[PDB]
């Protein structure tokens, strides 16, 4: 997965919990 700080192009490219900021990088709203 993404993670926190993460780039991201959707919050699928993180685990479920990191959510990304409009197409940057994925933010710990879940923490982990």
């Amino acid at each position: 997965c993404g993670g926190a700080g993460a780039k991201c192009s959707t919050k699928s490219d993180c685990c479920s919990g990191l959510w990304c900021s409009g197409s940057g990088h994925c933010y710990h709203r879940r923490y982990t």
